[PDB]
């Protein structure tokens, strides 16, 4: 029986699985009114990807395809007809919520669209177009292979093979950034399907543990932080995918250890469906040294009583 | 002895180690007049990182730090005083060519700077600043902790903590994109230090094998492709770092296999210093199916004669 293991990576060596930026801290908080059902960064401990999860951070919130002129519309001057990583048209009949890597938060995603290369004399960054991809637009239908592009800088050309590089999120007067409200992958008034399940603590006194990053915000949230919290960093997802070690129990007891002091700082429950719970009450950014990392201890059932963190 | 292994990943499941985009193809070519001495994606087979190589794709050609006003006189309206992943000031005395993740190509890197969040009414993408980072500028001195920022869109504010997200490259009338000319990390008229060694084929009939991507080009190279070629994908670098398996000979013989036909398509020599050679003459994008991957076969010496590819 292949042993289950975790990669040995400090917090600064981990990538957010919901946006291509490094993890900054571990963070716990109650679920109060949030449905915790993110679709990127979903993977069982025995290596089964779930939701819209794939292996490349460079594909998370990244899009590519052909631009289609959309005249008669205030917001999206063009659409993007999405293609697979190598030009193949996306099949909406796959049993997934949306193309793998699709943004799994509600609101505005900001990035740069690039298109056919232009001559040097055309101008500086003339093939770079700042665009908003808003999930509240009626044109946000990634499940059927089309999203709406709202150009901000540098008019976008139709009928050109284009790539979208994500930079951050945005919040304008009527579109709040809501990381735990899934977007309508199939368009307005349509409900989401084939979703990775929502997660929540089920043992008394426990809370979810998140890998937390601050995403750049190009509009709004003055004096505030745009947080993106994932259940698993990308490197854990990829490690479980590679190893495919069979799960021997409901929970993998993991201990957070400091390697040069040799002491365990706290412990947590890594559930077989791919998320972590800790014994704590309240919103709390975890105070841990920069060289610490989780270590797989043993297989326990879901009724294991953690030491309070 | 811990066995040496490669990760089981297809071409579309690999990331360029020199720019945060996926690998598109394998590509071999003679060195003719290029010095092949890239500094990102450099790692020995037993897990020794070299050059400017670190583990995160989100750190390659990404920068962060404090903006500094620069009036007088050239290209760069502001400088970026570089800081570590968590705000620590960069130490120029470290035995490395430049901060880890620093671009290792000559020319113009394009991306978006983000700064202190602004209110919603400030405007769309107002906290998004399109900038050129040119290595031919006298302000390109990342080895001493500072680079020059040429603003294209959205004036950059001084004295703000800022993050630069890379998007692509650019080529203007006098700054060609040269992926095999290392930039002057320490400024104009200064030579580079602490470099990972240059690589070249040393056996008759052999050429380097590259992992190739097309990087977005926001100015110039009309009708052309801005290729970035790396010696190792990021996933191999991180795998070797995790495993740290001892190298038993000068060369790891590796075979490219198709897993659903069972056939071996070609073989190659993976040298212990972390680069691949193949038996081929001429520039050639390798014609291989999308499901193929490299498999470690055996340890051989540097004089192993490969089957012609
Ligand atoms: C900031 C604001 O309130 N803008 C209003 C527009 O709202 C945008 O609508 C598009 C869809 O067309 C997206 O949903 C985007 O996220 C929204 O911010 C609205 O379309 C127009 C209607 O006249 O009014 C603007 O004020
Ligand atoms: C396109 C062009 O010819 N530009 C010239 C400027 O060259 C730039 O110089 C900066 C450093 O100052 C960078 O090296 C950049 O990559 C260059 O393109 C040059 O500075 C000015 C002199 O006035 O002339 C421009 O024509």
């Amino acid at each position: 029986t292949k042993p289950f293991t975790l990669p040995i990576l400090t917090i600064s060596e981990l990538t957010n699985s919901r946006f291509p930026i490094p993890i900054e801290q571990l963070y716990t908080a109650p679920n109060e009114n949030n449905v915790v059902q993110c679709q990127n960064g979903r993977c069982t401990l025995d290596g089964e990807l779930q939701g819209t999860t794939q292996l490349l951070s460079s594909a998370v919130c990244s899009y590519r395809g052909r631009t289609v002129a959309n005249s008669g519309d205030n917001w999206d001057q063009n659409l993007l007809q999405l293609t697979y990583p190598s030009g193949a048209s996306y099949d909406p009949t796959d049993e997934v919520p949306a193309p793998l890597g699709t943004q799994d938060f509600s609101g505005i995603l900001y990035g740069v669209l690039t298109q056919d290369n232009v001559s040097e004399g055309t101008g500086e960054a003339k093939n770079a177009k700042g665009v908003y991809i808003s999930t509240t637009s009626g044109k946000f239908t990634p499940k059927i292979g089309s999203i709406g592009l709202h150009s901000i800088t540098e008019n976008v050309h139709p009928n050109q093979q284009s790539r979208f590089t994500p930079v951050g999120v945005a919040q304008n007067e009527n579109t709040p950034f809501q990381q735990w409200v899934l977007p309508h992958y199939a368009g307005a008034l349509a409900l989401n399907t084939n979703l990775a399940p929502a997660v929540a603590p089920t043992f008394p006194g426990e809370e979810l543990l998140f890998f937390r990053s601050r995403v750049p915000c190009v509009q709004g949230l003055r004096g505030q932080d745009a947080f993106i919290d994932c259940l698993l960093p990308q490197e854990w997802v990829n490690h479980f995918y590679q190893e495919a070690a069979p799960s021997q129990a409901d929970v993998a007891l993991i201990r957070y250890v400091n390697p040069d002091t040799g002491r365990t700082l706290f412990e947590a429950k890594l559930h077989r469906s791919g998320f972590i719970t800790v014994s704590h009450t309240g919103a709390y950014p975890l105070v841990v040294p920069p060289n610490g990392h989780f270590r797989f201890d043993s297989w326990v059932n879901q009724f294991y009583s953690l030491a309070p963190m």
